[PDB]
């Protein structure tokens, strides 16, 4: 069939709206997330006359080939979505009501700095076809958009779901100017990373530390250097569970950090022992006292330093 | 071929019915398992007949295109299924009897506490769209529901598949429509995952428990420590079993702990080493010999408080 | 078109035969395969006939959609075969000749209860629909079956591939169904594991029991705790190809009493020493003389009755 | 519906452009980057010549159908581009309008001789064949080739998207073609690299070099052997990303020297403890004085002298 | 349509050629790699000619399902190929021209016999099945076999791509089938393996080799142990990226070697020290000299051995 002749000189506007369902697959590394979810949309179609009578006042059934449906494609996926209809109801005489289910595989930015206690945004575009009749505007309304407050995103809670009406700028052509964002506000939740990462390094580095109350050169080597390699395994444990992001992030600089520390103590160890052997154990004594207490102190301040520079 | 007439403005009630062929893939990293199973459906005509005459008494047998196939569409699924019919045998009387095949990803939320003694209740939804005629209610046949005894799903056992009607509760109330819900309660066999991963991580950490028998100082640090760099090996041995769960289970408490206890022991090493130097045999003794007892005693009652705790 | 006429009180026999050409790609986890192969059938329809007055080709070619092809479904299949019917030719006295070629994955349990000297049997199921006229049976032609000599699996030797000419009828939803099995009989080739699993591990374990020929404790202990960390290190290599199974296997069984082996092995080293610290020198003397031949006489009966419970 | 007639030999010229909208999944090993963006074509042809004049005022408008668009083709893809029309319209006095987008898996070889600090440069080909009764040509409308704003790469600075103008006429297959040629040209964020790679390895050999200040026989041992069992730790996790080449990179080189390095550091303390052992103690002492020298002023050339060779 | 009419006394020839455009994804696990590229046809049919009289002089040009066009076929292809048509175009004489453009996924078995220094040949089969009128053969035209200049394969050097032009008829389910094969000859680029695994192996079993000349029990098995462990891990890294195979390789017996080598030092001096102890240094000291010598030249004689072996 073919879109209604204009009216009254009045643009046809499309109240949209996404009636989001899942989210899951969120990889990382290409940088893509599928998406389930719902599309709901709404043209007012008057002097279209779809049974309208007070006797007929039931809810009229129509399928896809039935009435004019709107086109709307997706900017930033990697192919056409996959959608079927589940249903459209026209009132008798008034507006239409459609609802569809899709999938597609959605691009969008996902920074990954200050990793562990971040927050993420996620943008979907929207573009209308303009077509024979008169200009098509796109509008938001509030009563659709929304979830179902069952979302299956695991690793994420979801914060709010909103929508605006944003310009096209992109191979203009004096149209398709009223593109649609959706932006999605996730926050991820932070609680195991703590055990599951933080506190078994600690752990490792305050073993290494132990080595500031011996004398035996020979249990020192051993506890340092063992200790460097337990460090190198983790940090091979923990480089699995992360994607790969080529640019700096606070877990790499906590690691760097971690990796100058060891080499400190190392050369602490190796002075304190020469200085035992050329015979000045009072001077050799005085740096192992001073370094029991400096290390941990330089450490916290390093690690504040680091935080507010990070976390503003 | 249209959907039957009314007669007497009755609802037609069709039975359906899922029997389950083949369940596999349980992937839990995307939260999803693939499924092929028949559907059938026992939808009877009253006005269109169907060759209902004595002599003719053969069951008639109908290719798709001959009668009114209803849709039925999944709410939780990632595509449409593919609907790969089997047979269409109608009888005289009225009744129609259909069956088909279908193997679709199907999207369900999962639990991974108590990972290894875990059970899992995975839900397949239905939902029939009205028709402007009458309306259509959804009911449950128990004969139809059902298992053929041959579907395997490996690490775990079936136990049962049942099928209720509950409401749909939407928030798109286009049609005040039903819904139904199919429970598949399955559990994992738990019993070679003691000799994969539990024994071995108690001898490590035993073995590592044999030093306060011991008075040489690198010999215990070269016991602890070495035991340290095995336990974190086995703990990536064992990583690529476990799903990416981003939050706390019993296992990853359980490896908290032995981290936990790891620091503590080398603490232990580290006072009597230094008492001895600082020349207090007995103080260094009487802890050598305290440690014997203490450490698996609270081992073992951390271990009941934290199987208490997660397990009710 | 119409199904051939009734008259014929028999029962309309379908001889069936499966070409294969390649198999390829046999998943483990899954635990499925892909498969290339022909499709032959043959059956006798009066109804159409050839005569040789109207040529002498004694040949008739025909169109799929002319003439009644019945209906064969695959039972464990993913999804439904890609047919490319190839041609169609009619005896002169109704004997017909159906030929296609097709694509599919196949579901078929798997069983690694005895991983490096297992068998595995693959099992493809054909089913035929009823029809209202006559009645259909199917059948075995052996000259029909067979396979090529480039078909081949990686790292398995194909042993034999036949079909039960058995049908195992049954009655489902009302409707009797029959069924074919064709079995393909599979060995996997383990020469390439001894040399690159088994010897290693016996290396390194006869490397670790040489400390019951050496009294210096530090020695002893870095021996046995380094081997342990090899041996887990090797594990790591074992489990790279080795399938996920979620059961009892012969490997699994040997690698715990590995573990167990070097348990015992550690606690015989803490006894020696404290044996001779307490200047009790003639007990631990004793105590290691007796291990030297215990232990490989202990390991070698456990071999043999591991061998002798997983293959009897 | 069919190629135009010539006037007397003259051949068609289409303009083509392509406006990016993002890039991702640049695969190292693979070789190969994702692409989707606009294309954007006119051709003239005079046979459906629109008249305002007389026949209506608004010129011709079409749909994807009854309306020839030419055969554009890319070279080196995996596969055919996923196509979706989006815009056609008609000038009045020929020339028409098209535009589509598309998104593709492209082909083209990378350069790792400089791998931390390398630039690139990408092709995308088009290509048409000529039809038997009208020769066709390609050219660049520089009013449509750009990229968006919005268009990042992961990891890469993207600096310029342009063609080349003179298209690559060749005679294949008995008939003329013609080949447009577009580059874009990115270069590698290098700094991420260092902190992650190129310090902890320096530490590390640093730490193994430390041992030139001892003169106990069984730490230097456990000293340098440790730390090259780092070593090789780290260079596994880094040789996990980097592809090989025919020929030889810059990091390999580095690693080819540090492996060397190690072998001359336990050659050195070797020597020195057997020197030892001979009661030859000035000789040692020289010799490690020498060493402590020697080895970092030799390091230090060496990586001139690759700077130099790889950069210069 | 119909086949052309077997008038001519010879059977049916058609005339192909394959002209590669990039091979890629040659993956070595599952002996499978990627195409793409051309194929041409060519068949004498006696109908369709046409006179160059009554505008004849335009050479015809019809599409498909307006000719008989021979099915042909890839042997060793997972799936059909994605093919598209070209141009076809027939001369007045009656020949015809046919172009398609492809790409698919090929099996073909592979020899890792001598794993660094192999080459291989990969085949690809085309064949064609016979109608009832006439027969079928298929013939090679040689100045349409090639490859382009860019055709490249990452890690091998392509050599050659001919067709062996001798076809290969046989009956295949009562019907004569003729098949060819075409050869595509490939080389290893074997540069990037020696300075990433063989050297640094050397490397560290020259460092393991310094135990003979030592006296201390603890620094010698923290040499070889160490060493065992180092090794163990190249082992793992080779062993990742090469298949099982039911023969013998070289890298695998040069492992092998490796091992044995290791054991043998583990048991030498385990014996020295054994020997030192009793109070008979002599005895120990001429075998350390002893093995000093022995283990390189045995090391060079076995690789030489090996070498001989399995490339001559
Ligand atoms: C030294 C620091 C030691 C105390 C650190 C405790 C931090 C919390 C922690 O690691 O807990 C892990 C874990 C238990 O986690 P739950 O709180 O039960 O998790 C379920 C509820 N979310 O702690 C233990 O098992 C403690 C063992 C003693
Ligand atoms: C954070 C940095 C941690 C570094 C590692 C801690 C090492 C502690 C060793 C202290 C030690 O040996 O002291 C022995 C000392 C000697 O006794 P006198 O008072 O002289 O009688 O005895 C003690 O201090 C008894 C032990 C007390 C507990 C020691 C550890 C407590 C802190 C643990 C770290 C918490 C985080
Ligand atoms: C010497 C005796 C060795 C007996 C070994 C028996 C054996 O291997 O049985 C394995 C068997 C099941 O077979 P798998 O295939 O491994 O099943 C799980 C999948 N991996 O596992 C078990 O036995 C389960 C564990 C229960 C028994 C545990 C025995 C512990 C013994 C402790 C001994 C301590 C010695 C102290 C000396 C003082
Ligand atoms: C569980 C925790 C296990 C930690 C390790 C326990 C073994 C330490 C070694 C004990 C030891 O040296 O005892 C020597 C002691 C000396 O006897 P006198 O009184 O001097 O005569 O002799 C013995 O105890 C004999 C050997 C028995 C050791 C086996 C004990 C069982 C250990 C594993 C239990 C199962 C888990
Ligand atoms: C140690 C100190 C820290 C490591 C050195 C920091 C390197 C950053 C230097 C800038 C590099 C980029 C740049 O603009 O330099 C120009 C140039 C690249 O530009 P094109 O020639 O167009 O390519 O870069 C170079 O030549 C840099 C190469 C030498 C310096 C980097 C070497 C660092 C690692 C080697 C030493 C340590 C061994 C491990
Ligand atoms: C790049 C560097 C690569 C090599 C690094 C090896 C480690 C540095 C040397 C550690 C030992 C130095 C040492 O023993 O010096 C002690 C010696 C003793 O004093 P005298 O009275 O002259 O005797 O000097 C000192 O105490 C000075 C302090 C030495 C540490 C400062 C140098 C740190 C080098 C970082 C690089
Ligand atoms: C390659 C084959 C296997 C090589 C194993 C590693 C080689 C170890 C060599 C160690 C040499 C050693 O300890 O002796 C040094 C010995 C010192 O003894 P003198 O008193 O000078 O004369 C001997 C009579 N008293 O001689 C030397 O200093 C020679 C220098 C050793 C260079 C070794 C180079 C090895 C190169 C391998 C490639
Ligand atoms: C098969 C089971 C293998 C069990 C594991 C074996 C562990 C290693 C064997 C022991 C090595 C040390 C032997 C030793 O020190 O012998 C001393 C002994 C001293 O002799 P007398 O003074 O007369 O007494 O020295 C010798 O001459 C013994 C010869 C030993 C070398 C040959 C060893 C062969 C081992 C083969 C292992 C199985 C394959
Ligand atoms: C000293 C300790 C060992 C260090 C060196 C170990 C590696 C040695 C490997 C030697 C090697 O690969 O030689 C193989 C090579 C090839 O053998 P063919 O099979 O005949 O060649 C193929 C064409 N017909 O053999 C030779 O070239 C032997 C020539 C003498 C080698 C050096 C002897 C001195
Ligand atoms: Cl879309
Ligand atoms: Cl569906
Ligand atoms: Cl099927
Ligand atoms: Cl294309
Ligand atoms: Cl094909």
């Amino acid at each position: 069939v073919s879109p209604p002749p204009p009216i009254a000189d009045e643009p046809l506007t499309v109240n949209t709206g996404i009636y989001l369902i899942e989210c899951y697959s969120l990889d990382d590394k290409a940088e893509t997330f599928k998406v389930n979810a719902f599309l709901s949309l709404s043209w007012k179609d008057r002097r279209l006359a779809f049974d309208p009578v007070r006797s007929g006042v039931r809810v009229k059934t129509y399928e896809p080939e039935a009435i004019w449906i709107p086109e709307i494609r997706f900017v930033n996926v990697e192919n056409a979505r996959d959608a079927d209809v589940v249903d459209i109801s026209v009132s008798p005489d008034g507006t239409v009501q459609y609802l569809e289910r899709f999938s597609a595989r959605v691009l969008s930015p996902l920074d990954f700095r200050r990793y562990p206690f971040d927050s993420q945004t996620l943008h979907i575009y929207l573009i209308v076809r303009s077509v024979d009749t008169r200009n098509i505007v796109l509008a938001v309304d509030l009563e659709k958009v929304g979830k179902n407050d069952d979302v299956f995103l695991t690793g994420w809670d979801i914060e709010s779901f909103t929508a605006v009406v944003k310009p096209a700028n992109f191979a203009l052509e004096d149209r398709l100017e009223s593109k649609l964002d959706y932006q999605l506000r996730i926050s991820r939740q932070y609680f195991s990373y703590i055990p599951n990462i933080i506190l078994p390094m600690l752990f490792i580095l305050f073993i290494s530390w132990t080595a500031f109350w011996s004398t035996s050169y020979e249990a020192n080597v051993t506890l340092v250097v063992s200790t460097l390699i337990a460090h190198i395994a983790f940090n091979i444990l923990v480089e699995t569970n992360l994607p790969k992001t080529p640019y700096m992030t606070y877990t790499g600089a906590i690691i760097f950090m971690i990796y100058l520390f060891y080499f400190v103590a190392v050369i602490e160890v190796t002075v304190q022992h020469y200085l035992k052997v050329e015979s000045q154990p009072a001077r050799a004594a005085s740096i192992t006292r001073a370094s029991r207490i400096a290390f941990p102190v330089v450490f916290l301040l390093a690690n504040i330093i680091l935080a507010f520079l990070f976390f503003g």
